[PDB]
């Protein structure tokens, strides 16, 4: 499902994300927006190290879900990369909750940092009222 502007600010911020670990709702936004486009669908192979990233927030499957084609992979996340593919994106905000419990926080994400981190990211929530 490719979620709209103001669907997913709502959502996320129903599912607990605005301020989670002192991430505003804007950076979440900002990070899903330049990850999948809001698309719960996308996907992306990494040949390097045989992994592949998954859904919304493009979480890969090297340490944080299980696709059963990874190398040396862990599933901290405890789930099938596959629930991160689904309209329904519950399982995929837990999942992202979980990977910035991690000490490097949401700059875990390369994405996040070179296209969100330091710059104005008001855009993705105002007009949602959120």
């Amino acid at each position: 499902k490719v979620f709209e502007r103001c669907e997913l600010a709502r959502t996320l911020k129903r599912l607990g994300m605005d301020g989670y670990r002192g991430i505003s709702l804007a950076n979440w936004m900002c990070l899903a927006k330049w990850e999948s486009g809001y698309n719960t669908r996308a996907t992306n192979y990494n040949a390097g190290d045989r992994s592949t990233d998954y859904g919304m927030f493009q979480i890969n499957s090297r340490y944080w879900c299980n696709d059963g084609k990874t190398p040396g992979a862990v599933n901290a996340c405890h789930l099938s990369c596959s629930a991160l593919l689904q309209d329904n994106i519950a399982d995929a905000v837990a999942c992202a909750k979980r990977v910035v419990r991690d000490p490097q926080g949401i700059r875990a994400w390369v994405a996040w940092r070179n296209r969100c981190q330091n710059r104005d990211v008001r855009q993705y929530v105002q007009g949602c009222g959120v």
